[PDB]
Parts: structure tokens; C-alpha cells; sequence
């Protein structure tokens, strides 16, 4: 990850970590990594604005033990190249859920079943400049 | 250390690193560490409220690959046990600012030269709400 990478969060469950960044303005892609550390990743977060043959699509996995698992694919992009966004995330047991620009949310299965998010990384085309732990 | 420890912070001359914690009402010291990793600190900033033998004290130091240099104290400590406090940081060739709470600022020499600030980290008796970059 080129982006920032923080660790030791202690996020827990139904505390809202909040992300404010900036949005390239030739961006292709980006992405938010959340989880216990960089081999295991409850939310691979990739909102791809052009890259690898997908058009405003944002992609979610889940890594385990280093293993990616399945990719699923989201119905909704609210992201603007060039613009500021922020990101909500909050978990419990069985969900992720993500609260995106414009009132936008969607749900993320929690398959690593953690009970902690320790680490997050950011990479591509965002630049993060705010952080928050409510 | 057992805080926040946050890395790729890239953060140039002139940028401001606003963190804003929460210092525990038993608190008896905590810490804030900057520079490139974790033997390379252009800033390693100690209030102590009670820890060391020291009370109501500012210790500041760095430390050069791997070893502390000469350690400084300042005589204002605007800190507050059980209360949330904000710290603002800014560097340059010759020096960092750093800007308190109550409107108190002192100056540290960068006895580094680092290109920019990297890698930060958080221990003792402070809890991270926030951390913003401009
Ligand atoms: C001269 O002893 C050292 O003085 C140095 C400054 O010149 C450091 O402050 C160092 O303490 C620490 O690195 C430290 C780390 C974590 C916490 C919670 C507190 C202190 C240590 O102080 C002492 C006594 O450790």
C-alpha cells in the first residue's frame, strides 16, 4: 500500500470509524483496506472508476490467512473523480456495513467473523486527510 | 506503540498534523512519536503528569538511529487528566512547531532533516479520536 497504513485501531463493534479523502482527478481506482492486519481483511473496499475492464463498479473481497476469497459487486457508485468523499464503516457479528456519499449504504458479509478491526490501509488514487473513531 | 501507530503519512514541510485524544482520567504520562519509523524520531513528545519523578512536565527528545539525543523540557503543560486535548504539528528544515492547547506553542530543533514525516505513533494514557492532515 503507497497510501496510509495504520494499525493498532481497536475499532469495535458499532464504533464508526469515518474517512474523509480526496478522489484523484484522473483517477482509475482505490481502495480501503480493513481488518487484523494485511493477510487478513474483512473489507477489500475497491471503488474501480476505469480499471480492469470495470466502469464505475466498486468491488468488496475479504482476505483469509492470505487467501482472497470471493468478489462481490456493488449496484450503486456515488464517487466523482477530482472530489472529496467520506466513508463511514461500522461491523458487528455478521455484517459490514458502509455508509457512502449521498445516503448510499450497503452491507458486506463479515466473514472472518472478527471481533476487532486492528488495521487500515489505503492505496491508489485517494488521499486521505481526515480520520475518526466515534 | 500499544496506541496508534500510523505509517506513509507523507506529511511535507509546511503540512499541519492536527490529533485530537482523549487523556484518561488516571492518566500518568503518555506519548506521541514522529519521524520515519520507529528508531528514527524527529519528535518523541512526553507529557508527564505524573511518571519518572516528574510532574506536570513536557519531555521532548529524538533519536537517531537508535539513539535518544539531548532530552529538553518545556515549562507549560496545559494537559488536563480526563479531558480531550488537541495537539497541532508543523515542521521545517530547522525546527518543529508545536502547537498545544490553551494557545501555547514551542519550538523543537529537527536535528534529522527529513524530507517529511512518515510514521507516527501513539502510547500511554491517551486515547486517539482523530487525526487530520493539511
Ligand atoms: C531517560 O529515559 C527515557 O527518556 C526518553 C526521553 O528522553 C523517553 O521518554 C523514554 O521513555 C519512553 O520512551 C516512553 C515510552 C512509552 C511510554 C508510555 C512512556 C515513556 C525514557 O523515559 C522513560 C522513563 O521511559
Amino acid at each position: 500500500a503507497c497510501g496510509l497504513v495504520a494499525s493498532n485501531l481497536n475499532l469495535k463493534p458499532g464504533e464508526c470509524l469515518r474517512v474523509r479523502g480526496e478522489v484523484a482527478p484522473d483517477a482509475k481506482s482505490f481502495v480501503l483496506n480493513l481488518g487484523k492486519d494485511s493477510n487478513n481483511l474483512c473489507l477489500h473496499f475497491n471503488p474501480r472508476f476505469n480499471a480492469h475492464g470495470d466502469a464505475n463498479t466498486i468491488v468488496c473481497n475479504s482476505k483469509d490467512g492470505g487467501a482472497w476469497g470471493t468478489e462481490q459487486r456493488e449496484a450503486v457508485f456515488p464517487f466523482q473523480p477530482g472530489s472529496v468523499a467520506e466513508v463511514c464503516i461500522t461491523f458487528d457479528q455478521a455484517n459490514l456495513t458502509v455508509k457512502l456519499p449521498d445516503g448510499y449504504e450497503f452491507k458486506f458479509p463479515n466473514r472472518l467473523n472478527l471481533e476487532a478491526i486492528n488495521y487500515m490501509a489505503a492505496d491508489g488514487d485517494f488521499k486521505i486527510k481526515c480520520v475518526a473513531f466515534d
